[PDB]
């Protein structure tokens, strides 16, 4: 049985709901003004919801911006722990001089909020931070155009970069690894004529910003050559270790790539990603044993692509079928009552009377923030109540939370079939690779609109629908349709793929960035497809691929068609 219990939060009228929306993006204003005043009267008669969540956050990072830490603290207290904004914790551990979370954090070697920027600042020029890890954390800001937080924090370490110790020496080698000095025909040859002068540090880290570059541009002899001259292979940033596993995957080299995994932090070799690969190394150079091992671990971490691939390789296949009941009835309605439950309900049921795109996202907001912390029968629960309501994002976001008990019918929704199968059939895609790639591009939302403008279930962008209608005797407006968008983007995934050797592969990379970089991806000679996938250069479109196809064998199962193993569907990426 599922639990039938349920949150019984104080409940609040719509009218209060829709009252305090109507506040909302002004007390965000007020945020931004540094009008306090107008943000403590927004926050004084709020709700418990992610509306005052948002707020008070937003607040607390401009509050320990200007240093007012008495109105600070007074907020500060009046956040639940697991809602604090990141920066909002750097802030409060720096106002009373605990470092502790520096570790961590010094770790990171990208851009933070200026909050933690500064607590690792302070940390520094107390000498509570590991040297080896705060240098390598200025060279990777010198190396990511981060260069007034690199300067800062290498004179809170003492060494200033106009101080002609380390810190001058560290921000001199940006002739070989700033941004667009590591392309330079140069970069190596520089690097070689200075390298007796540098530190084992400083040399390992810039044959890994070479390598770096060389690797995500698919020079993959080069890339080998130069990561092969990094001595210390922990210098170098989390995106340099990957992109060099990455460039030794591409060239089959099992040996080198298990090394390279055993050089990363902990936290990368136990990636479903890194287990997949070590294992596969393993099975290469003939130890069984420990591939299977390592299969089983990665197969244990949940829904993703590698645990798929993992579970193929112990000869495991997907099985769709739920293993937990459906939530009963009556504690899907009990759900519903909850205040902060209600309250997302509120907002999203008024967003599609009224046509608000920006209080459909504030509803997203208020789910994420009711559901906080659920154990998995009331994640289930609440996933139906969600489905219900027609809230199809946030059914699919309850139901994939959980991590032992499965609905497989929640975690991959399938509304829209008198649409969506007609369409795919009419071009001749596998229904199953359209379904995935709308839950990846959309989750179900039909009025979704990107970042960058992409449109609708199928996330097309406005010129691209432009260029479909002017094909297939449509008006481009139709793209702002369910009909016409689904219509728009089966057609291109066709079209697409017929342009990229008839491959599902490149089809996906290309729907996302475009054909002309899905065939510079390739390679000279045939690629494995979890490796071409594995192996594109663009974050974005390398995660869309795993999960597209992911999705794609899971709506397969769920469909019933003649199974496909998640390594068949990804086949091999054809030869330029």
């Amino acid at each position: 049985d599922l639990s039938a219990s349920v949150p019984t939060r104080p409940a609040e009228p719509e009218r209060k709901t829709l009252a305090d929306y109507g506040g909302y993006p002004s007390a965000l204003d007020a945020v931004k003004q540094k009008n306090d005043a107008a943000v403590a009267a927004y926050l004084e008669n709020a709700g418990d919801s992610a509306m005052a969540e948002n707020v008070r956050n937003e607040w607390l990072k401009s509050l320990g911006a200007r240093r007012q830490w008495t109105l600070f603290a007074q907020e500060y207290a009046k956040l639940e722990p697991a809602g604090r904004a990141q920066e909002v914790e750097c802030y409060a551990d720096s106002s009373r001089n605990d470092y502790t979370r520096a570790a961590e954090l010094v770790k990171n070697t990208g851009k933070l909020p200026s909050g933690c920027t500064k607590l690792l600042e302070q940390a520094a020029a107390s000498g509570l931070l590991d040297g080896n890890d705060a240098w390598r954390r200025v060279r990777g800001l010198l190396a990511g155009r981060q260069t007034t937080d690199a300067r800062n924090l290498a004179a809170a370490l003492g060494s200033p970069f106009d101080g002609g110790t380390q810190g001058s020496r560290e921000y001199a080698l940006l002739n070989v690894i700033g941004k667009e000095a590591r392309k330079s025909p140069n970069a190596a040859a520089l690097l070689s004529e200075m390298e007796s002068g540098l530190s084992l540090e400083q040399r390992s880290f810039a044959w890994g910003v070479l390598g770096h570059y060389q690797s995500q541009n698919l020079n993959v002899p080069a890339a080998l050559d130069y990561y092969g001259k990094v001595a210390d292979r922990r210098q170098l940033t989390d995106d340099q270790i990957e992109w060099y596993a990455r460039a030794a995957l591409r060239a089959r080299r099992w040996d080198e790539l298990a090394s390279v995994i055993s050089h990363m932090p902990e936290k990368l070799q136990k990636s479903p990603t890194w287990l997949y690969w070590l294992a596969r190394s393993r099975a290469a150079t003939g130890n069984t044993q420990e591939a299977e091992k390592l299969y089983k671990q990665a197969a244990a971490t949940g829904r993703n692509f590698y645990a798929v691939l993992a579970g193929e390789e112990l000869g495991r296949k997907i099985d769709t079928r739920n293993n937990v009941p459906d939530a009963g009835k009556n504690s899907v309605r009990r759900m519903a009552e909850d205040g902060a439950v209600k309250r997302a309900l509120v907002l999203f049921q008024n967003s599609q009377s009224a046509g608000d795109a920006k209080m459909r996202r504030q509803a997203q907001a208020e789910w994420r923030f009711a559901t906080r912390g659920f154990d998995e029968d009331k994640l289930l629960t609440a996933a139906q109540t969600a489905f219900d309501h027609g809230f199809y994002d946030m059914a699919v976001n309850s139901a994939e939370r959980t991590d032992r008990k499965l609905n497989y019918t929640l975690r991959y929704i399938s509304p829209f079939k008198d649409t969506v199968i007609r369409h795919a059939q009419n071009v001749n895609v596998d229904p199953a690779w359209v379904y995935g790639l709308i839950r990846q591009e959309s989750r179900f939302v039909i009025g979704a609109q990107s970042r960058v403008g992409a449109q609708g279930l199928m996330q097309v962008m406005p010129a691209t629908a432009r260029e479909i209608a002017g094909k297939i005797g449509m008006d481009a407006a139709q793209l702002y349709t369910a009909d016409g968008n689904i219509r728009m983007g089966t057609w291109y995934m066709a079209d697409t793929k017929r342009r990229l050797q008839n491959n599902e592969v490149l089809a996906t990379a290309g729907y996302n960035a475009g054909p002309g970089r899905a065939r510079r991806w390739q390679a000279d000679t045939p690629l494995e497809g979890a490796v071409y996938a594995e192996t594109i250069p663009f974050s974005e479109t390398r995660d869309y691929v795993k999960k597209v196809m992911a999705n794609a064998a899971y709506y397969a199962a769920l469909f019933g068609a003649p199974h496909i193993p998640l390594k068949q569907r990804m086949g091999i990426v054809p030869a330029r």
